[PDB]
Formats: structure tokens, sequence, C-alpha cells
């Protein structure tokens, strides 16, 4: 049950004025594509706070990648779901190397140890952590660690299932997408199929939908392994196959996954929110 | 659980090409605004058929308005949810005056008799028919009868909660909206609030959300009656108050509720789907 919003004063949306004329802001299956200027964060914050929403964030820091945690977490504290309940789940082979990061109120961090080792992340999120997540959070956000938050990443992303447009391919035609092209792989997508090329570095949704996605990808990856084939971009290839056949209910623009060193700051990006760190 | 979509061949959505540049296609709370050119109906039909979706349509034909049923129903057969399961619920004081309309396969019609008499419709939909609808349909669409379908009205509208932009006010600023302006009414909206002016003639959603809306509006109307006040536009005033405080998850453009005699055929309308009949 959703309680009433309070009175709010904000600019009237005008039907004969688009928010953005330079970009596609809705997919052909009526999922919003999230760009700056398409959302009033005050309305969304109200909606999600009234439901006491808890967001889980998963991040893996195995071997040398523990070095990325300090900046990742400190910048998440500045920019990720501020004002909402957040539970970080840090998966690592070196619990002692997790930096002690000071958290805002209503935010917690759990260190989950994994064995020293694509397959792990999908497997961990689905198989081992299924019951944990269902009991503890409403939404799960699953990201790469070699990243930093530079600007707002908030409840505008939340939805049953989302993927993020890969920053190198948002202007590409589908035949150029680096999907798995061998019919022998479960991740196979022919050249006349595909909506978008989604990056494996940032996906999420409700706990139920994320567990469905990660279970399906893990099962498909096991089939490929049994058949002696490894998809060209590993987990990302399977994620793309899944999101082709199970359309996401929001799509995040490349504001949410950018590499400024590689790609600069094009006119179409009003904000660079979550960005690659040198590695 | 949602099964996989089959392989489909359709045009690739292009991120740097908007579907429509002349209109707002998403609200500030990230609800799609449904216009022609924003949706691929083949994808949506697949999604909804894979769930074996059943759509209920409610229509009231009391006193002289039974005359509108023949055209309403015959044109619904041509244009409304064709290929999907449909259950019409015709509420009338004259069951014998309901025309015998030939239905396509997978479509049924129930005649519900009501006593000879705003309050009735919200009351009937919520109070009397609650259990019926929950058992029989997935979505409810609630419309006026003095109307005809001229073009496709399909599963693109389906969502937990929708309203429809009133055709006379989609270009108006909020201070001009004919909301109830007396603070003594439950339907009161001050001049600095409001997103859109929604028409009472076409709303819907999941059965649960429609029952919530109609219950809330009926309760608010009873409060007003007890206080000796009748909102300026009756049920429509209350519907507007509800949708201000409970944001719809889709908004239908005025393609879905048009009066051509009054308003012609402006450039912004590529299709006139559901239109007023002279009365
Ligand atoms: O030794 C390692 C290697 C990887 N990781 C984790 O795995 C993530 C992915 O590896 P990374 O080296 O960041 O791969 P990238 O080349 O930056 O990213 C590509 O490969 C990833 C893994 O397949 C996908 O998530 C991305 O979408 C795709 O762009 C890292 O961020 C870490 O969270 C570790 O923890 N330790
Ligand atoms: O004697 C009547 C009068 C009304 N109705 C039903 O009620 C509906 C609404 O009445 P109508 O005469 O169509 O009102 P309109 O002036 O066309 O519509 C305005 O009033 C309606 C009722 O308040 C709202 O649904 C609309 O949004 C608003 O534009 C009709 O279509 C019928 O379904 C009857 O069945 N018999
Ligand atoms: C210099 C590296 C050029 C990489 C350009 C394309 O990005 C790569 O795309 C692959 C799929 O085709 C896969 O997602 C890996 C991805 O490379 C990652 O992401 C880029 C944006 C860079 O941050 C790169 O360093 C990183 O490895
Ligand atoms: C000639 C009548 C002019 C009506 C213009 C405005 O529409 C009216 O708006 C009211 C709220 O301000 C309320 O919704 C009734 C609505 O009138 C109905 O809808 C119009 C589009 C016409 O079809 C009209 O005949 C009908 O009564
Ligand atoms: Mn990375
Ligand atoms: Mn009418």
């Amino acid at each position: 049950f959703m309680v009433s919003l309070p009175r709010m004063v904000y600019p009237q949306p005008k039907v004969l004025t688009p928010c953005r004329k330079d970009v596609l802001v809705v997919t052909p299956w009526l999922a919003p594509i999230v760009w700056e200027g398409t959302f009033n964060i005050d309305i969304l914050n109200e909606q999600f706070r009234l439901q006491n929403t808890t967001i889980g964030l998963t991040v893996f820091a195995i071997k040398k990648y523990v070095a990325f945690l300090k900046l990742f977490l400190e910048t998440a504290e500045k920019h990720f779901m501020v004002g909402h309940r957040v539970h970080y789940y840090v998966f690592t082979d070196q619990p002692a190397a997790v930096p002690r990061v000071t958290l805002g109120t209503g935010r917690q961090l759990s260190v989950l140890e994994v064995g020293a080792y694509s397959m792990r992340r999908m497997e961990m999120i689905s198989d081992f952590c299924e019951r944990r997540f269902l009991s503890e959070v409403d939404y799960l956000v699953c990201v790469d660690v070699d990243m930093e938050f530079r600007d707002h990443v908030g409840v505008e992303i939340l939805t049953p299932l989302f993927g993020t447009l890969h920053p190198s391919f948002y202007g590409s035609s589908r035949e150029a997408f680096t999907y798995e092209r061998r019919p022998q792989s479960q991740a196979y997508i022919p050249k006349d199929e595909g909506d978008f090329y989604y990056m494996g570095a940032f996906f999420g949704g409700s706990v139920q939908e994320v567990q469905r996605l990660t279970r399906a990808c893990h099962q498909a990856m096991m089939v490929d392994q049994a058949n002696g084939i490894e998809a060209v971009w590993h987990d990302e290839s399977h994620l793309n196959k899944y999101l082709l056949r199970h359309k996401p209910t929001k799509v995040l623009s490349p504001e949410y996954l950018w590499d400024q060193q590689l790609l600069g700051w094009p006119a179409v990006l009003r904000k660079l929110r979550f960005t690659a760190v040198p590695k």
C-alpha cells in the first residue's frame, strides 16, 4: 500500500515541451531511459522514502582490486542513494584489506569473504546470497569496483529490472554490437536482433528480478562451459542475451557508466555520475 | 514469472534519435506518456500475451445512454485489445436494451443491473464488484459510453495505474486547470499544484490499483456530501486529486480521449483512437 504524497511545489510538466529533444527517453517497450532533465528527484525521493526503501549494493574486490574500495565507498557515501537506507555487500578474498570507511546514518556495510578464484559474481549473487538479500533489501544494484561516483546516483534508477547503456556503443548500430555471435553459445544474438548494448558493470532491480537474471546467466554460463565455449565478453555477453529476451523496465543512460579518459565529455551528457578509474 | 520473448525482427531503437520531439513522452516521475511512435506494439503484444493477460472494461449505460452501447461495443470489437482476453462489464438499469453484439473469440460480456439513479460509478467499481474483478481480470479499464473507438487501443495502456490527458487542457498551465478550488472540498487543489488535468472518462490499471482509486474517490465524495459540498466536476475532480497524490505509472495522451467536433485534428495527434459521440 502506497500512502498519499504530501503537497509539493515544483515546476509544471508541459506536454508540448519535451524534457530532452536530443535523446531517446523511452524505449519501444515503454521503459524510461534515465537522463538528466527527465526526472524530478524531489518527487521520486518522496515516493521511495514513503516506502522506506532499502537499496543493497554489491561490489566484488578480489586480489589487487581491493585497492579500488576506498575511493569507491567514500564516493558512494557522497553520491549514492543519499537519504535512503543502503546496505553495501563487499565480496572479497581479503577481508582485512577492506578500508574502514565512515558511513552516513542509515547505511551499513557487510564484508563477505569468498574463496580466491564472470561465473563467481553471477553465482554469488544468485546461489549463495539469495535468502540474505530477500530478507534485507528491496532493490539490488550490482556494480564493478574500479569506479568512482562523481555525481548523483539515486532512486531514479530503481525499478523491477534495469540495465545500463555501454558508453562505447550507445550511438552504434546493432550489427556493430559486440554480442556473442557464435550459435554454439547460449549468449548468441544474431546480427538482426538487439535493442542496446548493455554494460555488465552496472545492472540491478528488485531482489527477485536480480536473482532471476543472475540465476539465468549463471546457468547459461555453465551450459557454455560444459560445451567448451566461453562467450566473447563473458558475463556481459550473457547479460545482453538476458536483457534482449527479458526487457528491462528502465534503462540507464551512459551518465551512469562513463570513461572520461577514453571518451571525454560529449554534449549529450549533462552529468558524469559513475566513472571508470584507471586500472 | 515471465518467460523469455521469442526472437523478433524489428527496427533498432536509436538512442540519438527521439521517437517524438514535439511532445513530452515521460513524466517527471518517470511514467511514460503514451503517444503514437513511442511504442512497438509487437513487443508489447508479445509481453502481455505471454502472461495471458485479461482486460476488463467497465461501462455504464443508464437511462437514455443505453442508445450509445451498440456503437461503443461494435467499435470496441474492432479496436480494443484485439487478440487479448477481454471481459466487458455493462452496468445498466435496462438489461433488455443492451444490444446483442457479436464478439470475437476470447471475449465476453456481462450485463450487470443497477438501480435507477458520479457516486454510483466509483461506488459500483469499488464496493459491489471488488471480488468479481479480482477473480476474473488482471487489469480494469473504466470508460464513458458516449464514445466510439476509431483506432487501436491496446496493451500499451496497461500498467498499475493510468489516467488520460483531457483533450481541452493538455496545453494549459496549471492555474487554468478546472480543479476543485474550494478548500472545503476533499478534491481541493491549490493553484500552485497539479501535474496534468486528467479526464474522468478513461482511467484504469491493475484491479488492485483501480479498486484503491475508486474506493478513495468514493470515500472523498461521501465526505463532501456530508459537508454539503459537491466538487465542480464531480468524480473527475476527485480523480484529479487522487492522481495528484498517487502518481499514475502511465499517462495516456489525448489520442485516447478526443472530441473532433470540438477540437479538430491538431498536428500533435497522429491518431484519434477513442472519440466523443454527439449527445
Ligand atoms: O582481479 C580481479 C578482476 C576483476 N574483479 C572484479 O570484477 C569486475 C570486472 O572486472 P574489470 O577488470 O573491472 O573488467 P572491465 O574490463 O573493466 O569490464 C569489462 O568486464 C567486466 C567483467 O566481465 C564487466 O562487468 C564490464 O561490463 C566489462 O566492460 C571488477 O570491477 C571487480 O569488481 C576483481 O575483483 N578482481
Ligand atoms: O444519464 C446518464 C448520464 C451519465 N451516464 C454515464 O456517465 C458517463 C458520464 O456522463 P457524460 O454525460 O458522458 O458526461 P460528460 O460531460 O461527457 O463527461 C464529463 O463528466 C463525466 C461524468 O462526471 C466524466 O467522466 C468526464 O470526464 C467529464 O468530461 C456517461 O458516458 C455514461 O457512461 C449514464 O449512463 N446515463
Ligand atoms: Mn571495470
Ligand atoms: Mn462523456
